[PDB]
């Protein structure tokens, strides 16, 4: 069993009573679904390609909704802590379990991402993806910021946390701030 989070009675994978999430990495160069780039143009701000930012699965992104622009959870931060687990054939165990904080700046839509982001309700409603996780975080890797962590799709526990000051200040430039 490479996945260390065990399903509960409802099928939701947990680790010592904390919910788990799956993770992947992505590179696409788009401004993204929280508007973190110049208005009207598909150009991200450089920090939104460089920093620890994420595209969560759609129903978390919009807190149960289906909006893919200025989702309800744009600008939230999440702390992801590796468990040591991974989905066999689709990841590996990381070299350490240091936790990393990421800011939500984009979305992973169900459409075209069914395996990982195809979750039909928000966290707390017992809906899971095809690997048993209630939420998925796709991690921006344009400049190798995830490669530098040596994260290959690790299984993590997840929690919402207050954003660090530099990420808060970055988010204030995004079009979806105060939308
Ligand atoms: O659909 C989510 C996300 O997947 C990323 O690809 C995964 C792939 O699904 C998995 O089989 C392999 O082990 O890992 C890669 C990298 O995490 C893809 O890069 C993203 O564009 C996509 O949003
Ligand atoms: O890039 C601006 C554009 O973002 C759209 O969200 C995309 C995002 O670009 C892409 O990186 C991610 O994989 O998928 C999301 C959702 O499709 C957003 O929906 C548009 O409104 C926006 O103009």
């Amino acid at each position: 069993r490479a996945q260390l989070c065990q399903p509960d009675a409802h099928g939701v994978r947990r680790f010592n009573g904390r919910p788990c999430a799956s993770t992947t990495r992505y590179v696409d160069g788009h401004k993204g679904a929280c508007g973190c780039g110049q208005k009207g143009s598909d150009t991200p701000f450089p920090w939104n390609l460089q920093k620890h930012v994420t595209a969560p699965s759609e129903r978390y992104f919009d807190d149960g909704g289906s909006n893919l622009w200025c989702g309800k959870n744009c600008g939230k931060c999440v702390r992801l802590t590796p468990t040591g687990g991974f989905v066999p054939g689709k990841g590996g165990a990381p070299p350490n379990h240091n936790p990393v904080v990421f800011m939500v700046t984009n979305a992973c839509p169900i459409n075209g991402n069914e395996e990982w982001c195809g979750i039909s309700g928000k966290p707390g409603t017992n809906h899971v993806n095809s690997h048993g996780y209630e939420v998925h975080f796709d991690l921006q890797d344009q400049v190798g910021q995830v490669e530098a962590l040596h994260w290959d799709n690790p299984e993590v526990t997840w929690e919402e946390v207050p954003c660090p000051g530099d990420l808060q200040a970055n988010y204030q430039q995004c079009e979806c701030h105060n939308s």
